[PDB]
């Protein structure tokens, strides 16, 4: 039920831990600070809607860039901590915390700018972008500023170092304890790779087996986008492996772009500094060995789950070299 | 919340590889049992063994290697199928017999000369598996029979969790990195991280320990009314004296278990010993208390099963810190 699903979802954000995690994410939090301060021209003297203000930090960054008024809308009980932070920084007169969903809140005026940190695992887990787009339609003036303004999604075949050690563990028992358990490699593979869950795990550049491929671009200003999101977003990809590796499946990640000076990009690439998002891993049922110039192709759609519209679903089709086309349907882990 | 529903959810954890990888990767735990079993070759060579919860079968195989003639590997989760294959692959399928199902209901062809079991949960008694080992002792161990391990001890000490101290202080550091003062959120963070009634499993070290650890219970597995003690709740009074000035966050408990020898082998989960998968079980007060050198800390702790889930550890804590009034807190193992 909606009532139950919202209450359960907002329960997460009424607790300190996820906000500690988000603000401790320097890459994420510095990116928004600099994205905002670099848009001082467009914000100074202007009104801002912060969609999902949480502890209020981004609304305060907007005030510090010289916005005349900032509506900090927060649906979870954390709105009380945002009010306390705004009062505590002496900005009660410039930042107004409004409890409740952005979909139903009443702003006194339309706004010149929206700022929101709406991105989930795999970019679209939690489906918060719908709330930002709802706010854009209803509260942003024609021509108004969107922070960030766009998002891009990337895919690449990976060999996951940590998964490889966990799979290989059972073959090393004999050397450690004088019992041969190498026969549980099959079992370990079914348990760790044969599930249909998206796995959130940080990779390094060494886990990446080809040139990453962009499979989608979301321009938040593009009319049509709400409908695209419920249809599902994605496309085809093609790439060539660098070398011999046990391929475990694919990583997807995203970046978002603030307008500038010059445009600031917040990346969640494994080639770039770690963020709380890590990457979203799509494991094959078992490893497939690949080689220099092995062709990996397929097609991916990100769409909301039927039973929970905040639950990211990934439909993957893929071909590794001369192995036949396969299909796998993933849902975000609990 | 039916018994058959609680059981199938519990055993579904053990039917998956992850827990068995974690346990076998725990060198301290796994070496202690290898060594504790092989050290006991005398009483095992040519003898019958019951392995209560054989899992992937590893301890059942240590016993065959120790020279046991017949080992019954009882395992209630679907992992018994993986144990059968491990035994087969190590060429031991005539000495080690994997029997599926709960030890409470399975049929051995005979009484056994030894029980071995790795029954220990977080805070020692989380999962309430000791009850199954004792059921099997009563029902299947011969008079004068051997138990591996033989005893367990519970320990308690006031702690100043350096990790929690960092997390509570985090909101005071926001102004320095980002130019926003969020120091006013310390109270909120304290309510969230300390104000709940969950036992937190977390690895401490000496720097976290505020006093001499106190033993608050000794479980001799051979002792008669132990099952009844477990139902009533095991525990006892404790008192200690703080080492220095510190924000006290609460208590850590841990356990060791002892195998008979050589000398007796002690598997310890103390924060002063090498790290295990069990770590320590943390009991936080609702908020920090400032203690000083020689600040007196005392109370009484009971460990017992929860009412709704009998496999869920509950801790009743009564404590007093200096001249603050006695307080009470009732903890249940985190899910
Ligand atoms: C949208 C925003 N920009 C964001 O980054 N949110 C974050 C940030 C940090 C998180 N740490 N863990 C989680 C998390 C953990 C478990 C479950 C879920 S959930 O089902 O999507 N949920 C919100 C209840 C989320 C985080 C979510
Ligand atoms: C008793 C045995 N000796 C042992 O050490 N068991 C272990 C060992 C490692 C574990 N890693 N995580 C868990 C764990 C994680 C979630 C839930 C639970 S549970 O409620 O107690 N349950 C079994 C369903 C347990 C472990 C249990
Ligand atoms: N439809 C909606 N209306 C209002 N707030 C929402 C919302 N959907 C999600 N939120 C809130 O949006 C927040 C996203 S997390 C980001 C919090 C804060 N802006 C920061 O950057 O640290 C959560 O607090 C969540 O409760
Ligand atoms: N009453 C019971 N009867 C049989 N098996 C049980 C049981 N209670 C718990 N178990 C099983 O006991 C095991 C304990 S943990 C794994 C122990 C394994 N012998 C090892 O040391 O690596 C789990 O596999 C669990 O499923």
């Amino acid at each position: 039920t909606k009532r139950e699903r919202d209450q359960l979802y907002y329960e997460c954000y009424s607790d300190v831990s996820v906000h500690e995690e988000m603000i401790a994410d320097r890459v994420r939090t510095d990116a928004y600070r600099l994205g905002i301060l670099r848009n001082w021209a467009a914000l100074r003297g202007k009104t801002v809607l912060d969609v999902g203000a949480g502890t209020g930090i981004l609304s305060i960054f907007c005030a510090q860039a010289g916005a005349r008024r900032v509506y900090a809308v927060e649906a979870s009980a954390i709105w009380q901590q945002a009010r306390e932070v705004v009062r505590f920084n002496g900005l009660e007169d410039r930042v107004h915390v409004l409890p409740g969903p952005v979909e139903t809140v009443e702003l006194p005026e339309q706004v010149d700018a929206i700022v929101s940190e709406w991105m989930g695992y795999g970019l679209l887990h939690e489906s918060m972008l719908s709330s930002v787009l709802h706010a854009r339609t209803k509260w942003l003036k024609e021509g108004g500023l969107l922070l960030p303004a766009s998002a891009e999604l990337f895919i690449v075949p990976i060999s996951d170092q940590m998964l490889e050690w966990r799979l290989g563990f059972w073959s090393q028992v004999k050397q450690h304890y004088g019992v041969d358990m190498s026969c549980l490699e099959g079992f370990a593979t079914r348990c760790l790779m044969g599930h249909s869950e998206i796995v959130v795990q940080g990779l390094s550049g060494e886990d990446v087996l080809a040139r990453p491929q962009r499979f989608a671009q979301l321009e938040l200003s593009r009319a049509g986008l709400e409908q695209e999101l419920e249809a599902g977003v994605g496309g085809r990809f093609r790439c060539s492996c660098y070398g011999s590796a046990p391929m475990h499946g694919f990583a997807i990640w995203f970046q978002v772009t603030f307008p500038g000076e010059k445009p600031l990009v917040l990346s969640t690439s494994p080639f770039h500094p770690a963020t709380h998002w890590k990457q979203a891993l799509l494991y094959l049922n078992e490893p497939v060995q690949v080689e220099q110039d092995t062709d990996v192709s397929g097609e991916i759609t990100l769409l909301p789950s039927r039973d929970n519209p905040r639950r990211l679903r990934v439909l993957l089709r893929y071909k590794v070299g001369d192995q036949e086309e396969k299909t796998k349907d993933f849902a975000m882990e609990d």
